[PDB]
C-alpha cells in the first residue's frame, strides 16, 4: 500500500482500443517535471478553451483530431514554458533575460496597462474647460493638489511604456505557438492532402496563397518539430508528379538531401552576429510577419499601442483602452459577441426597419406634411417633411426613438379633413416601428447574449454528463457509487492522455512496448483509432466485474 | 437596533417593513434573484459606465454646446463643462430616458455635426438604453425565473 | 417560434434518417455512421 500511495501520482493509467479489438489498459509513468508543466494556469486556462471549443462546435469523429492536434499545442506550450522558466555575451544574456522577464510577466504587464489606463481616465474626469487660459477654448485640469498633471504625464509615459513590454511578452510568448500551428497546419497539408501538388487552392483561400512564400524557404518547418516534411513530400510526391518540380517547388536539392542521407560532418556557423543578419531567411521572416500582422490577438495589442500614442497627442485617446476590461472578463466579452452573434439578420432587420419607416416617410411627405413644424414660433417655421432627406431623417433619428411613434413628435390630427388618416398612420408607425422591430432588434441582441451564456452553462453540464473519450455517459459509470468520477479521473482522463503522448515522445524508440509502439504507430498515421470509442473496460469486462 | 432607532425618531420603523419580504417565500425569491448573478451584474453596470463614459468623452471634446439646460438666456447651465458634471449628467438622466440622450440635449438641426449627433444619439439610445439596460432586466429577472 | 422552426427542421434532419427514420444514434456506433448511411445507403436523390 505505501509503495502504491507513493507511485499514484506517478502511475497514469490509459485504456486504448487494442489491435485485438478489445479495451486494454495501458500503465506508463508519469514525470513530475509533466505534470507540473501540466498543472500551471497557463496550461489549464488552454485546456478549457479547448474544452468550450470542441464541445460547442462538435463532431465525433474530428473530437479525436482536435484532442490530439491540442495535445501538441500545449507539449510546445510548455516547451516554451520551460524555455522561459526562471559587449555581445553580456548583451544577448541580458537581452534574453530581459525578454524572460516580459514573457512570464505578460500578463501582469496586461493588468498594470488596465490599472494605468483606468487611473488616467480616473485623472481625466477632472477635465474641464474655460473661455480663458488655465473664440478659443482651453481644456485643463481643475485640480486642487497640483499633483494631477505632473501624474498624468507620468501615468501616461508608463502607460505607453508597458503597451511596448506587452507586446514584446506577446511575440515571445503566444506567437511562437501560432507559428508552429501555422507550420504544423502546413506541413499536415502538404503530407497527407497534397495541395500544392494535386489541389491548387483558389483565390479565397488567402491563407493558402501567403503559404506559398515559405514553401521554398529554407527554414519551412522550422518552428514546427518536424523538419524533414520536405523529405516526406518528395517521398509521397514527385516519383507520380516530376521529382525536380517538387524539389523545385519545397526550396531543395536533390544532392543536398543525398548529402545528408550519406554520412556527413557538420559544420560550425561563423562567429559574430554580422553573419546572422546576413544569414535571416528574407522570404520566412516576411510570412511570418504576416502570419503575426493579421493575428487578431496582435492586431488588438497594435490598435493598443495606436491608441497609447495617439494619448500622447491627446489624452483623452486614453478612454479607448477602457474596452480592455469587456476584452478581459468573460461575459462582458459575451456581451459584445451578442452584438455580432446574429450580426447578418440584425443588419438586415435594420435595413427592414429603414425600409418601413421610409415608406412612412413617403405617405407623410405626399400627405400629412404640414404637421411637422417643430418651431413653436410663428414667423420662422421648421417644417422637418418638406424635403424627403430631411423628413426621412426626421422619422429615423426621432420619430424610432420615441416611444409613442412620431405621434409624440408631429402636430396633433384634431379638427382636420385627414384626422383618421393621421390616426391610422400614427398608430401603425407605432406599432411596426417602436412595437414590433425595435423590440426584434432587442430579441435578436438579448437572445443571442442569452444563448451564448446558455451554450457556456450546456457546455459545461455536458462535459459532466459524458465521458469526452469514450463518450459513455454518466447513467451508466453512477451504478457503482462515485462512478463517472473513477471513469473521468483514473480510466479516461484527459491529461493522462497528454502524459501517454509525451511519454512516446521522450521514451526511445527501442523500448516502446508492443502497446507503446502500435499507439506511436498509429499517432504517426495520423489514425485515432486506438482511443476508445464507445466501450471501455468495464463494458469488455462487466460479467467478470472489470 | 432599528427599533431601538424607531425611539429616537419614529421613521426608523419603517426599516422593519421589509420583514415581510423576508417572510413569504417569492418575495425572498425577488430579493435573491438581485444577487443570484451579482457578479455579472455589477461587471455589467460596469460595462455601462464604461460605454457612458466613452459617450462623455465624446460629448465633451465635441458636442458640448448643445448640453444648455437653462431655457434662460442670461444663466446658461451647461452640463458639459466639466468632465465630472457631464459623466453624472449622462448615467443620471440619459440612462434613465427612454429615447437617449438625445430627448436631453439641444436639437442638431442646422449644424455642422447634424450627423454626427444623430449617429451619436442613436448609438447611445441603441448601446445604453435598447440593450445594456435590458441586459441588465434580463440579468435579474431571469435569475427570478 | 417561426425561427425555432427552422432550426428544427435542419437538426431533424442530423438526427434521423428521411427514410428509414432510424435515429444517428444507432449509425454513430461506427465512424462516420449516419454520414455513410444517409449519403450511400439512405440518400434522397439516390430516390430520385
Ligand atoms: C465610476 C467612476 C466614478 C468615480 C468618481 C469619483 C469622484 C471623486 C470626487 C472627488 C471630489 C474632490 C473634491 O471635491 O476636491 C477637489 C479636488 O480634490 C481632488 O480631486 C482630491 C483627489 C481625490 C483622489 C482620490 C483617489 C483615490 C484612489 C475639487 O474637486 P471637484 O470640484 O469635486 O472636481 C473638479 C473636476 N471637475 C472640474 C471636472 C468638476
Ligand atoms: C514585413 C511585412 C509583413 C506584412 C504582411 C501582411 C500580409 C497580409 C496578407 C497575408 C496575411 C496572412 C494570410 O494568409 O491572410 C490572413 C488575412 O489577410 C488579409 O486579410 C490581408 C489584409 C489570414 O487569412 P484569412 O483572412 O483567415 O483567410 C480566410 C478569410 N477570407 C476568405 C475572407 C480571406
Ligand atoms: C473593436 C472590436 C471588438 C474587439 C475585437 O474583435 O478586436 C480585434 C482587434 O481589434 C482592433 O483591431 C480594434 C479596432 C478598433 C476600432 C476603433 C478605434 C477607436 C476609435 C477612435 C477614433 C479616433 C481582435 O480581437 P479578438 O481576437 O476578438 O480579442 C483577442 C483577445 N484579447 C483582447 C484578450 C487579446
Ligand atoms: C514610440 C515607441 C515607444 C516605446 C515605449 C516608450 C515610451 C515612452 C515615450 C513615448 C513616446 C514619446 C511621448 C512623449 C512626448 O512628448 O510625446 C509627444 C509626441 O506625441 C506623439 O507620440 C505624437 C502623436 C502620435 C503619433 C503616433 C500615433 C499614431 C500615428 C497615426 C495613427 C493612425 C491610425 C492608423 C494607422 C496605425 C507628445 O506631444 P504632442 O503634442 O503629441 O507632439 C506634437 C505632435 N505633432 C508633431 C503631431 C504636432
Ligand atoms: C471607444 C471610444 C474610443 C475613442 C476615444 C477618443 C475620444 C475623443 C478624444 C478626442 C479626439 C479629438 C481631439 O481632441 O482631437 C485632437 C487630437 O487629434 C486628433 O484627433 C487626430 C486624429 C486622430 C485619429 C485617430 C485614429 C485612430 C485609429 C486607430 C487604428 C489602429 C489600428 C492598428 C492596427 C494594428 C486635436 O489635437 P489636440 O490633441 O487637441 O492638439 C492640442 C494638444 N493638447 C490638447 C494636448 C494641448
Ligand atoms: C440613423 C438612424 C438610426 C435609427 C435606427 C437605429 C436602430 C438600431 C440599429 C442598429 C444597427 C446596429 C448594427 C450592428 C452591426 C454589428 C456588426 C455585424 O452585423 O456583424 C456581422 C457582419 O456581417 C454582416 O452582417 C454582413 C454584412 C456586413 C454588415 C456590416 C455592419 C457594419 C455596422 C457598422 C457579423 O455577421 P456573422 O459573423 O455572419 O454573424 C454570425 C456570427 N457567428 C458565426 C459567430 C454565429
Ligand atoms: C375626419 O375626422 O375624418 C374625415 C374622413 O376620414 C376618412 O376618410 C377616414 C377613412 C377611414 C380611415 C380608417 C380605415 C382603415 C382602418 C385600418 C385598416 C388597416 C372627415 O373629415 P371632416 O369631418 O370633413 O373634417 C373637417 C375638416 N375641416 C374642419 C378642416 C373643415
Ligand atoms: C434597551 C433594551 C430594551 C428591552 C426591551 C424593553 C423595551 C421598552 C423600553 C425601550 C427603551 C426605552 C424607550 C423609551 C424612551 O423614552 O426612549 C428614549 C431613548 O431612545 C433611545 O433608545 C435612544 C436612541 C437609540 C439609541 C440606541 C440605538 C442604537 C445605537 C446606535 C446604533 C448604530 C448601528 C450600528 C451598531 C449596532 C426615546 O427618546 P429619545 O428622544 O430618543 O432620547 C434622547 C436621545 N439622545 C440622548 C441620543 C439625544
Ligand atoms: C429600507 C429603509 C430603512 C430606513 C428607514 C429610515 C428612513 C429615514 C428615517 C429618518 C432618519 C433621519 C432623521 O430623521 O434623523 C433623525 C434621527 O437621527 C438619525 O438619523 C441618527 C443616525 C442613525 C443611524 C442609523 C444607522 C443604522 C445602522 C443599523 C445597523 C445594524 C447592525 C446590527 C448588527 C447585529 C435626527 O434626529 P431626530 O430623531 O429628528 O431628533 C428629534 C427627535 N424627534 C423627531 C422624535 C422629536
Ligand atoms: C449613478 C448613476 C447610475 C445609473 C445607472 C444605473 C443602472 C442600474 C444599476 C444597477 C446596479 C445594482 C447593483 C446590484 C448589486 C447587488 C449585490 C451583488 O452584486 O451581490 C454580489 C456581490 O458579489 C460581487 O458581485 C462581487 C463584487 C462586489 C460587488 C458589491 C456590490 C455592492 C452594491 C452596492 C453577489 O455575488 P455572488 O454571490 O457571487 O452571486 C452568485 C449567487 N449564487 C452563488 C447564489 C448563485
Ligand atoms: C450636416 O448636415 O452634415 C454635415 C456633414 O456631415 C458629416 O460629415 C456626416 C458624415 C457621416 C456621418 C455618418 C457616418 C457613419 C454611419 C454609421 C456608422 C456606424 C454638413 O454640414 P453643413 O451642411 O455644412 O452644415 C451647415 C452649418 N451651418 C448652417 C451652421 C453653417
Ligand atoms: N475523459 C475525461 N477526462 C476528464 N474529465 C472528464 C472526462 N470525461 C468527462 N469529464 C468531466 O470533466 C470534468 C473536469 O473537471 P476537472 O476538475 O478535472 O477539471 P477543470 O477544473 O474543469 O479544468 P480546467 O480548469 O482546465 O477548466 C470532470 O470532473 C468530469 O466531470
Ligand atoms: N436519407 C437521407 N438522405 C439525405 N440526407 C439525409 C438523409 N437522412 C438524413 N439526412 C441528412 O440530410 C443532410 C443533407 O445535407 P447535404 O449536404 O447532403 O445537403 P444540403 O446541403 O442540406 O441540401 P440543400 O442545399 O438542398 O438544402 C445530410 O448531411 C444528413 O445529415
Ligand atoms: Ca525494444
Ligand atoms: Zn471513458
Ligand atoms: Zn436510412
Amino acid at each position: 500500500e505505501s509503495i502504491l500511495e507513493y507511485f499514484r501520482p506517478y502511475l497514469g493509467r490509459i485504456e486504448i482500443m487494442g489491435a485485438s479489438r478489445r479495451i486494454e489498459r495501458i500503465y506508463f509513468e508519469i514525470s513530475e517535471t509533466n505534470r507540473a508543466q501540466w498543472e500551471m494556469p497557463q496550461v489549464k486556462e488552454s485546456k478549457r478553451q479547448f474544452i468550450f471549443d470542441v464541445v460547442n462546435e462538435g463532431g465525433e469523429a474530428e473530437k479525436m483530431e482536435l484532442f490530439v492536434s491540442f495535445c501538441e499545442d500545449t507539449i510546445f506550450e510548455m516547451q516554451i514554458a520551460a524555455q522561459i522558466s526562471e559587449f555581445w555575451g553580456e548583451l544577448e544574456v541580458q537581452r534574453v533575460k530581459f525578454l524572460n522577464y516580459l514573457s512570464r510577466n505578460f500578463y501582469t504587464l496586461r493588468f498594470l496597462a488596465l490599472f494605468l489606463a483606468f487611473a488616467i481616465n480616473f485623472i481625466l474626469l477632472f477635465y474641464k474647460v474655460s473661455d480663458s487660459p488655465p473664440n478659443m477654448v482651453y481644456y485643463f485640469l481643475e485640480e486642487s493638489t497640483g499633483y494631477m498633471e505632473p501624474a498624468l504625464w507620468c501615468l501616461s509615459l508608463l502607460h505607453t511604456l508597458v503597451a511596448f513590454l506587452c507586446i514584446i511578452g506577446y511575440n515571445c510568448l503566444k506567437v511562437p505557438l501560432v507559428i508552429f500551428k501555422r507550420e504544423k497546419e502546413l506541413a499536415r497539408k502538404l503530407e497527407f492532402d497534397g495541395l500544392y501538388i494535386t489541389e491548387q487552392p483558389g483565390d479565397d483561400d488567402v491563407k493558402g496563397q501567403w503559404d506559398r512564400l515559405v514553401l521554398n524557404t529554407p527554414s519551412f518547418p522550422s518552428n514546427y518539430w518536424d523538419k524533414f516534411v520536405k523529405r516526406k513530400v518528395l517521398d509521397k510526391h514527385g516519383d507520380i508528379f516530376g521529382r525536380e518540380r517538387i524539389a523545385e517547388l519545397l526550396g531543395m536539392d536533390l544532392a543536398s538531401l543525398e548529402i545528408t542521407a550519406h554520412n556527413e560532418r557538420k559544420p560550425d556557423p561563423p562567429p559574430g552576429l554580422l553573419t546572422w543578419l546576413m544569414s535571416i531567411d528574407v522570404k520566412y521572416q516576411i510570412w511570418k510577419f504576416g502570419v503575426i500582422f493579421t493575428d487578431n490577438s496582435f492586431l488588438y495589442l497594435g490598435w493598443y499601442m495606436v491608441m497609447s500614442l495617439l494619448g500622447h497627442y491627446n489624452n483623452f485617446f486614453f478612454a479607448a483602452h477602457l474596452l480592455d476590461i469587456a476584452m478581459g472578463v468573460k461575459t462582458l466579452r459575451t456581451i459584445l459577441s451578442s452584438v455580432t452573434h446574429n450580426g447578418k439578420q440584425l443588419v438586415m432587420t435594420v435595413g427592414l426597419l429603414a425600409v418601413v419607416v421610409y415608406l412612412y416617410t413617403v405617405v407623410a411627405f405626399n400627405f400629412f406634411r404640414k404637421f411637422y413644424n417643430k418651431s413653436e414660433d410663428e414667423d420662422e417655421p421648421d417644417m422637418k417633411c418638406d424635403d424627403m432627406m430631411t423628413c426621412y431623417l426626421f422619422h429615423m433619428y426621432v420619430g424610432v426613438r420615441a416611444g409613442g411613434g412620431i405621434g409624440d413628435e408631429i402636430e396633433d390630427p384634431a379638427g382636420d379633413e385627414y384626422e383618421l388618416y393621421r390616426v391610422v398612420f400614427d398608430i401603425t408607425f407605432f406599432f411596426f416601428v417602436i412595437v414590433i422591430l425595435l423590440a426584434i432588434i432587442q430579441g435578436l441582441i438579448i437572445d443571442a447574449f442569452g444563448e451564448l451564456r446558455d451554450q457556456q452553462e450546456q457546455v459545461k453540464e455536458d462535459m459532466e454528463t459524458k465521458c469526452f473519450i469514450c463518450g459513455i455517459g454518466s447513467d451508466y459509470f453512477d451504478t457503482t457509487p462515485h462512478g463517472f468520477e473513477t471513469h473521468t479521473l483514473e480510466e479516461h482522463n484527459l491529461a493522462n492522455y497528454m502524459f501517454f503522448l509525451m511519454y512516446l515522445i521522450n521514451k526511445d524508440e527501442t523500448e516502446h512496448t508492443g502497446q507503446e509502439s502500435y499507439v506511436w504507430k498509429m499517432y504517426q498515421e495520423r489514425c485515432w483509432d486506438f482511443f476508445p470509442a464507445g466501450d471501455c473496460f468495464r463494458k469488455q469486462y462487466e460479467d467478470q466485474l472489470s
